[PDB]
């Protein structure tokens, strides 16, 4: 009942009872909260409510201190004082209170519903203490909203991978994609996709009629550590001990490795195929005695760091921390190993000489705080690319979230700039590099490869159907099918689109492996076939387009719906 104010850290006995997270607010910050918002319930050792029998007055602006108890205007004794007075709510430490000038930010964070991009902008431009309050409050809203969806019950099972579902009436249905993971009843986690639904479970299980699936609402724990520790700059490499000689394969990074050792935290922007994993593992080779924790939000990102480490680091010194199918070539759950590879959600409480946090565009401020709370490190290295994709914000429906508001690290990379930048793309044909360099990298990304002369574009609007909110463009797929008959080397291509439903139709008609742009991030393929499917904000987002066309190592075919993006592609145009 006694804590530190969320705005100014002053000691207080007050909490807002209307906020979902019930933050501490000092006497001065609490007044500015209740006097400007619909939040009028204040909590202390005892709740600020009228204590007379039968009275239901809970609005603190209508309550008075009489004796040691609280009463409304109709019940208060003659010798009383208002709880709200002199810009201050009565509590404890009323004289120590310092107040704050950012209460208008607090009030917006505390009262918003997280459906507007402007809510996320404020959550990333406020003070550090407010960033934590916003992250906790958003996550709580996301989890509680997951209870509003209807339950799905198995009516009949058609095969080992398809079934028919019944949906609870009166409640809305969750989208059927690989992002919405359901818990079965605990028969394990299940995902569904599109009559019949295709189902996928972590384990094979005999699914009976009546079994049900629900979205799993995770409880939300309070944050304590900042999203970024306060920065420090050192006069020399601190806590690290460089090798005498490093293999020339990594020598081009030595100046950046020295910079890592000379400040508390460092940021590295690495465009697609510029060597982010190579950099991260080279760090271990340059500081061979350093204990390094490699982390990221997704198992796929951790696994990729593992694959690189397997080639360059001693296998006996590595461990993959596993609470799905993860990398299996290291010892599992050996927390004490020199090199530990772990997703953020599974991090143990440990110390390290260096923490490497990869795929930073996909992190939220909640993730950044958890990493700092769990990992006490001498140095922190944030690796990623604000021109790539962010974590989905399930509640956001109004407005687009720009990269400078993805999280605290992306914000720094977009305002003051990254500490380090890998400027040579080694993966893609020059036609692609030149396109994305101008599109999102201010022309600073260089191509190592030549033009491939296997990069093609076609403008074809087609016909857009929809399966709920997922779009399908069958004519665009028909164009691809005709292209394949004439370009047989592309039978090994991967089909990519912004929409799951389009991928499902392409899979059936074309037979190629398919991937959504978002799922493709971090992967590379020789040949890519991309169908824009529609012209929407989703399908024209430059970050998403950047990711889509930089998957290719040799050739890409883009079937485009949007004239502006089509014209930017520095590809040979095809006719048909
Ligand atoms: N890999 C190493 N090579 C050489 N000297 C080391 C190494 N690791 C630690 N030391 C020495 O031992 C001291 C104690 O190590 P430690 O407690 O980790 O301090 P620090 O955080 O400064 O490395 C260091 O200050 C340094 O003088
Ligand atoms: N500075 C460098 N010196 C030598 N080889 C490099 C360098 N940077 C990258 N490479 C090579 O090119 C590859 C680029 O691919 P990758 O590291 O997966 O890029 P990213 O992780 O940024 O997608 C590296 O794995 C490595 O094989
Ligand atoms: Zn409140
Ligand atoms: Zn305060
Ligand atoms: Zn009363």
């Amino acid at each position: 009942a006694v804590g530190a104010c969320v705005l100014c850290n002053s000691q207080t006995s007050l909490r807002c009872g209307a906020c979902i997270r019930r933050p501490f607010l000092c006497c001065k910050c609490c007044y500015d909260h209740v006097i400007s918002t619909s939040h009028k319930l204040v909590l202390s050792v005892n709740p600020y409510v009228c204590n007379a029998p039968g009275c239901d007055v809970t609005d603190v602006t209508q309550l008075y201190l009489g004796g040691m108890s609280y009463y409304c205007k109709s019940h208060k004794p003659p010798i009383s004082f208002p709880l709200c007075a002199n810009g201050q709510v009565f509590g404890l430490y009323k004289n120590t209170c310092v107040g704050s000038d950012n209460v208008t930010d607090f009030n917006a964070i505390a009262t918003c519903d997280w459906t507007n991009a402007g809510d996320y902008i404020l959550a990333n431009t406020c003070t550090e203490r407010l960033k934590l309050f916003a992250a906790e409050t958003l996550k709580a809203t996301e989890e509680t909203f997951k209870l509003s969806y209807g339950i799905a019950t198995v009516r009949e099972v058609l095969s080992d991978r398809e079934l028919h579902l019944s949906w609870e009436v009166g409640k809305p249905r969750p989208p059927l994609n690989r992002n919405y993971v359901f818990t079965g009843y605990q028969i394990g986690e299940y995902t569904f996709e599109k009559d019949a639904v295709v189902y996928r479970g972590t384990t094979t299980y005999k699914l009976n009629v009546g079994d049900y699936f629900v979205l799993t609402s995770h409880t939300v724990m309070p944050l304590s550590a900042p999203t970024l520790v306060p920065q420090e700059h050192y006069v020399r490499i601190t806590g690290l001990y460089p090798t005498l000689n490093i293999s020339d394969e990594f020598s081009s990074n030595v100046a950046n490795y020295q910079k890592v050792g000379m400040q508390k935290y460092s940021t590295l922007q690495g465009p697609p195929g510029t060597g982010k994993s190579h950099f991260a593992i080279g760090l271990a080779l340059y500081y061979p005695s350093a204990r390094i924790v490699y982390t990221a939000c997704s198992h796929a990102a951790v696994d990729a760091l593992c694959e690189k480490a397997l080639k360059y680091l001693p296998i006996d010194k590595c461990s993959r921390i596993i609470p799905v199918e993860c990398f299996d070539k290291f010892k599992v759950n050996s927390t004490l190993e020199q090199y530990v590879f772990c997703t953020v959600n599974a991090l143990p409480e440990t110390t390290a000489d260096i923490v490497v946090f990869d795929e930073i565009s996909m992190a939220t401020n909640y993730d950044l705080s958890v990493v700092n709370a769990r990992l006490r490190a001498k140095h922190y290295v944030y690796i990623g690319d604000p021109a790539q994709l962010p974590a989905p914000r399930t509640l956001l429906t109004k407005g687009t979230l720009e990269p400078e508001y993805f999280n605290s690290v992306c914000r720094l990379m977009k305002t003051i700039g990254p500490d380090m930048f890998l400027g040579t793309c080694r993966r893609c044909p020059a036609e692609i590099v030149d396109t994305v360099s101008a599109l999102v990298y201010d022309n600073k990304l260089k191509a190592h490869k030549d033009k491939s002369a296997q990069c093609f574009k076609m403008f074809y609007k087609g016909v857009i159907t929809h399966d709920v909110s997922s779009a399908i463009n069958r004519p665009q797929i028909g164009v691809v099918r005709e292209f394949l008959t004439r370009n047989p080397a592309w039978r090994k291509a991967v089909f990519i689109s912004p929409y799951n439903s389009q991928n499902a139709v392409a899979s059936k008609i074309l037979g190629l492996p398919t991937q959504t742009v978002d799922s493709s991030q971090g992967s590379e393929y020789d040949y890519v076939i991309f169908t824009q499917t529609t012209e929407t904000a989703h399908s024209c987002n430059v970050n998403r387009f950047n990711v889509a066309i930089t998957r290719a190592k040799v050739g890409i075919l883009c079937i485009m719906s949007d004239r502006d993006l089509y014209d930017k592609l520095q590809f040979t145009s095809l006719e048909i």
